[PDB]
């Protein structure tokens, strides 16, 4: 509970991990995540926000970069009504329990002053590389375009806004995370957050791959994506309901199963779930069956909070 293991619990990465402790010593401290504006809002955010609920426990002033002309660059659609999903997202992230000020990028991401750093940037920041930071994040194209490689270094002139302490993202966003660590002046603290992994084991958690539970999914809904969910015997590394398991559940956890096989079985944290599942001594239809029921709990307020 100590803060910076809370704040490093389930991150991938905190680069670096010297610098935040010199953060969490000052009275002011903030930090800020930018999201594409998403139609649906998954437990891939949720994660996210999860984290930033820890740094708003741990005194840091959390900002909310809704990214539309992020977005507009990626090809998410027309400003507009990049916008007004924005705003949808802001109400779940509102629902989810987070303390945060919302800002579009658009407020500030086109003034003047502001291209003009996009600019230097761009100087500075090559094609290739700008290219090989965009593969896990640009909008898929057999045509690529000049906006893919606008995005980036735009990420990367807005990652010091309003003199944020820490910046968190996942870790596809890690590329531009390293562009921005060597080309801007000031560091500040990465803070990296795994990506789930869909529900078909196939790839990663995605809004345009529908592979995703979404926060608001009815509870029937949660349980045929999770009976339908890849989930081999005795496999952790790409299996997504071990994820939510680590990632989003209480412990201790009572996995309820009929006398028949076992019986109820309490567990006191994942660690113990992981070697009874590669063990092959939880079966994933006893482990879905707990997730679904506990992630419908959790998932609960957010959605009851949506009407
Ligand atoms: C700092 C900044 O401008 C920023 C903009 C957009 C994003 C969104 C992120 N690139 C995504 O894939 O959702 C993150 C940070």
């Amino acid at each position: 509970m100590d803060e910076f293991e809370m704040i490093k619990r389930n991150t991938s990465e905190i680069i670096s991990e010297e610098e935040l402790r010199e953060v969490l010593k000052k009275d002011e401290k903030s930090a800020l995540i930018g999201f594409e504006p998403s139609g649906k809002i998954h437990l891939g955010h949720y994660l996210q926000i999860k984290k930033m609920i820890d740094l708003q426990n741990a005194g840091f002033d959390i900002i909310i970069l809704l990214a539309d002309l992020h977005a507009y660059l990626n090809q998410k659609g027309e400003l507009d009504e990049i916008r007004k999903i924005g705003d949808y997202n802001k109400k779940v992230f509102e629902a989810m329990g987070l303390k945060a000020k919302y800002v579009y990028g658009s407020e500030f991401q086109l003034d003047k002053d502001y291209t003009l750093n996009v600019y230097r940037l761009a100087l500075k920041t090559t094609l290739k590389r700008a290219r090989r930071s965009m593969e896990l994040i640009a909008r898929e194209d057999e045509n690529p375009k000049v906006a893919e490689v606008i995005y980036p270094i735009m990420q990367v002139n807005g990652c010091h806004y309003r003199g944020v302490d820490v910046a968190v993202g996942g870790m596809e966003q890690r590329k531009i995370h390293m562009l921005a660590r060597e080309l801007l002046p000031k560091k500040v603290v990465c803070i990296h957050n795994p990506v789930l992994t869909g529900l078909d084991g196939e790839g990663k958690m995605s809004s345009s791959k529908g592979n995703f539970i979404a926060v608001d999914d009815s509870p029937e809904e949660i349980r045929a994506k999770i009976k339908k969910a890849y989930c081999p015997a005795g496999v952790v590394e790409g299996n997504p309901i071990m994820e939510i398991a680590k990632y989003f559940l209480e412990y201790p956890l009572t996995i309820k199963r009929p006398e028949k096989f076992g019986g109820d079985l309490t567990v006191n944290s994942y660690e113990e779930l992981e070697s009874l599942f590669k063990n092959k001594e939880l079966h994933p239809m006893d482990l879905k069956n707990a997730v679904a029921e506990e992630l419908i709990k959790i998932l609960e307020p957010i959605r009851k909070r949506l009407l």
